[PDB]
RNA sequence: UUUUUUUUUUUUUUUUUUUUUUUUUUUUUUUUUUUUUUUUUUUUUUUUUUUUUUUUUUUUUUUUUUUUUUUUUUUUUUUUUUUUUUUUUUUUUUUUUUU
């Protein structure tokens, strides 16, 4: 993601911190990464199947 | 609780390649890192050949005694108060396992 738009960027998470893996427990975050990965399984030919 | 390649974006798979090339060979000559000449023990003055000797000697022996670097006497676990004898123990427990 540093060559998002052309060369620059700055990371914002922490190395270390373990604030984000909570928010696996949660059903309707699961429900849609599993909805884009399913959708995007299928069209792979997609510009924005990188996600 | 759930899990169980410290696997994975999709692609790919020589830490291969301009093209041309291939002795980290070559001016031509040459080819003892041989040579003035003449020599050839890094031998020799002539003598000489124990880095032997004054003579005398020949335990780096000895005063005479002596001869456990033994001994007051008594003794002989560098044992012992009695009691004891896991440098065991509250009870409960017994993966320094587990959402």
């Amino acid at each position: 993601q540093c060559k998002a738009i052309k060369s620059d960027w700055v990371s914002p998470v922490t190395a270390t911190h373990k604030y984000f893996d909570v928010w696996g427990n949660d059903g309707n975050y699961l429900k849609i990464v599993a909805c884009v990965d399913m959708f995007y399984n299928h069209f792979k030919k997609s510009i924005k199947a990188t996600f």
